[PDB]
C-alpha cells in the first residue's frame, strides 16, 4: 500500500502496430488494447516511480489524464505497489479452498453417470474393477436422487446457492427413466438452482424426451464429427429438438483420426437445424501435438471460430474458456480454470463410486461416505491444483486461465497430475496469442 508504483511483471504485450499494443494480465486477463502514449506510460512504470515522477516524465499530458491511466490499469492490477508479490496472493486462493475442502463449497456440479451401456484410456485399479462391474451398468431412479440429495445438504449447508448436474455416459438416453425421474423429483427444489445439460449422441431422441427436455430447460450437447475415415438420424434428431426449441450444441473432435476432415462444414450445417455452439475437443493423445504442425491445428481452430462468429454460432472448447478467461474472469469465483476435475466435480457412477471425472482415473471413494470422500489424499491432491496446475507454470503467461493437458491424459502418460505435457502448452500458447491478434471486438485506450 505503499505509494511507488510498478508495472506488473505478468503483463504480456502483442503489438498489432506501432499505435496499438494488445495486453493482458497472465493471472487476471484483462484483455485490451493502449495506443502508443498509453502503452509509453505503462512501460515507464518498469522502474518503481511515485505518481508526481509520472506526471514530470510526460507532463505534455494532463496530469489529470496521466491520473486517469493510473488509476484504470490500477484497478486491472496491471499496476501494483512496487513490493506486491501478485503470485503469492494468487497461491493464497488456492490455499484457502484447500482449507475450506471440508465444507464441500467447491463443489460446483455432479457429472451423473447414469449408464455405462452405450447404444448398439484410463490408468488405475478402480477404473478397471468398476468398469466391469456388474452392479455399476444403470443408475436406479433411487441411488441418483439419494447421491444428488447428499451433496445438496452438504453444500446448502455452506451457503452454496446454484449445483450443475450433467447426465453423462456411454450413452445416457439408453437410462432416460433415471433422468427423467431425477428431472421430476426435483422440479420444486427451492433451497438452491439446480443447473442440467446432457451429452448424448442424440440417436435415442424422441418427440416425447425433446419436450422433456425442453420443459426442464436442458442444454443437449449431441456428439458431431464430420464423414471421416449415420446423418439421416443425427439430422431426424436435430429436426425435432429444433421443433421444440432446445438449445442444441454440436461436441466435435479436432484429432489425429479426424485432421484431414475438420473443416467449416459444422457451421453450415448447425445453423441449419438451429444449433448455438460448436465444442471442439482437442485430441487427448498427446502425440497429436508432437506430430502435427502446432500452426496447422491453430488454423484449422481459428478457422472454424471465425466462421461461426460470422454466422452467429459460439465456437467453444477449453481454449476458448480460456481465451474468454482473459477477457473477463470467471475461475476466481468459480475456483477452477476449464477443468472442473480439479476439486469442483463428482463423477458419481451407477453404484455409487466417486471419480474426479469420466475423463480421469483419479479415485475419490464412495457415495455412502461422502466425507470421507473430501477428506481422502487423491481428493486432496486433485483439488490442489485448480488455481495452479503445477509449478511448471508459475512464469507463464497463460497461469491463470489454462488447465493443461485433461488430467486422464497425463495420468497415462507421466503418472502425475502436476507433470505439464510441453507439446500441449505450446500449442495453448500459440492458440491464444493468435486469438489475441485476430480479436475484432476488443476495448481500445486512446489518449485525451
Ligand atoms: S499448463 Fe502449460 S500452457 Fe497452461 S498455464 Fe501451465 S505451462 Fe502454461
Ligand atoms: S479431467 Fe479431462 S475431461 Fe474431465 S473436466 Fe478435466 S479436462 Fe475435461
Amino acid at each position: 500500500n505503499s505509494r511507488e508504483l510498478l508495472l506488473s511483471k505478468y503483463v504480456n504485450t502483442i503489438k498489432k502496430d506501432d499505435n496499438s499494443f494488445r495486453l493482458f494480465h497472465s493471472i487476471h486477463g484483462g484483455l485490451c488494447e493502449v495506443d502508443n502514449e498509453i502503452y509509453k506510460v505503462l512501460n515507464y512504470l518498469k522502474k518503481s516511480r511515485l505518481l508526481t515522477d509520472i506526471y514530470n516524465e510526460f507532463s505534455y499530458i494532463d496530469n489529470s489524464e496521466i491520473n486517469d491511466i493510473v488509476n484504470e490499469f490500477f484497478e486491472k492490477g496491471f499496476i501494483i505497489y512496487n513490493g506486491q508479490n501478485e503470485i503469492e496472493s494468487y497461491r493464497e486462493h488456492e490455499k484457502r479452498r484447500i482449507n475450506r475442502i471440508e465444507t464441500g463449497e467447491q463443489i460446483k456440479a455432479i457429472q451423473l453417470v447414469v449408464s455405462n451401456k452405450c447404444n448398439y484410456i484410463y490408468s488405475s485399479k478402480e477404473r478397471e474393477i468398476y468398469q466391469k462391474h456388474d452392479k455399476n451398468q444403470i443408475m436406479t431412479p433411487e441411488n441418483a436422487i439419494n447421491y444428488i440429495e447428499k451433496v445438496i445438504e452438504k453444500i446448502i449447508k455452506a451457503n452454496n446457492k446454484e449445483l450443475s448436474i450433467q447426465f453423462f455416459g456411454g450413452e445416457p438416453l439408453t437410462n432416460w427413466n433415471t433422468i427423467e425421474r431425477v428431472l421430476d423429483h426435483y422440479k420444486n427444489e427451492d433451497r438452491l438452482k439446480i443447473d442440467y445439460s446432457i451429452v448424448t449422441n442424440g440417436a435415442l431422441i424422441t418427440p416425447k424426451i425433446s419436450e422433456y427436455l425442453k420443459k426442464y430447460n436442458v442444454p443437449v450437447i449431441m456428439s458431431f464429427d464430420s464423414p471421416n475415415r449415420s446423418i439421416k438420424n443425427t439430422i431426424k434428431s436435430l429436426e425435432i429438438l429444433k421443433e421444440n426449441n432446445n438449445y442444441i450444441a454440436f461436441n466435435s473432435v479436432l484429432s489425429r483420426d479426424t485432421f484431414d476432415y475438420f473443416n467449416n462444414d459444422i457451421v453450415d450445417f448447425a445453423q441449419n437445424y438451429n444449433v448455438s455452439e460448436i465444442g471442439i475437443l482437442l485430441d487427448l493423445n498427446p502425440s497429436f501435438y508432437k506430430d502435427f504442425n502446432l500452426d496447422d491445428i491453430v488454423n484449422k481452430v481459428i478457422d472454424l471460430y471465425e466462421y461461426g462468429l460470422d454466422n452467429g454460432i459460439i465456437v467453444t472448447g477449453y481454449w476458448h474458456i480460456t481465451y474468454q478467461n482473459i477477457i473477463m474472469n470467471k475461475s476466481i469465483d468459480r475456483g477452477y480454470k476449464t477443468c472442473s476435475a480439479t476439486g469442483g466435480q463428482l463423477s458419481i457412477e451407477p453404484m455409487g463410486v466417486v471419480f474426479a471425472c469420466k475423463g480421469s482415473s483419479g479415485y475419490f471413494g464412495n457415495m455412502n461416505d461422502l466425507e470421507g470422500l473430501l477428506s481422502c489424499e487423491n481428493y486432496i491432491k486433485y483439488a490442489s491444483r485448480s488455481f495452479i496446475n503445477s509449478n511448471n507454470c508459475i512464469n507463464c503467461e497463460l497461469i491463470g486461465h489454462c488447465s493443461g493437458l485433461c488430467l486422464g491424459a497425463i495420468e497415462k502418460k507421466y503418472g502425475n497430475i502436476m507433470y505439464m505435457d510441453k507439446g500441449a502448452c505450446d500449442l495453448y500458447k500459440l492458440l491464444i496469442r493468435r486469438l489475441i491478434e485476430r480479436e475484432k471486438n476488443i476495448f481500445r485506450y486512446d489518449i485525451d
